[PDB]
């Protein structure tokens, strides 16, 4: 075991899912979070979970309320990056961008080490299977 606190996070593989049948699901794009960690919050080294840009904006909703009541009224979450739309959301230009914003954002928010300590949505947003 490595003997310093660690967390690896990127946010790439973009896809867009195209449907196949007139009642499959609705066109949408997820991105894929994988992490690597041996922090004590988390359950296992590895996670490799997909996330929609809605996902995204809920864990922020979710991980603000959360950081009020671990009572760090001054601790500031940054803007999700990518969230104004004026180019068509499928576009390789809309999803390239926000891959590289959230990339960024996701390796912002997860190496802050009060999050990475006492953030219980933290580690369910990059560990579980479905966020929800």
């Amino acid at each position: 075991a490595e003997p310093e606190n660690f967390l690896e996070i990127e946010v790439h593989n973009p896809k867009t899912h195209i449907p196949n049948g007139m009642d499959s699901k609705g066109m949408f794009t997820d991105y894929e979070i994988i992490c690597r960690t041996n922090l004590p919050s988390f359950h296992k080294r590895v996670s490799k979970v997909r996330r929609r840009y809605s996902d995204f904006e809920f864990f922020r909703k979710c991980l603000i309320k959360e950081i009020s009541m671990l009572n760090h009224p001054k601790v500031m979450v940054p803007h999700l990056p990518g969230k104004i739309l004026l180019s068509n959301r499928f576009s390789n230009e809309v999803i390239e961008e926000r891959r590289q914003g959230l990339n960024t954002w996701m390796q912002s928010v997860a190496g802050h080490p009060l999050l990475q300590s006492g953030s219980k949505v933290l580690v369910r947003f990059i560990e579980a299977e479905k966020f929800v």
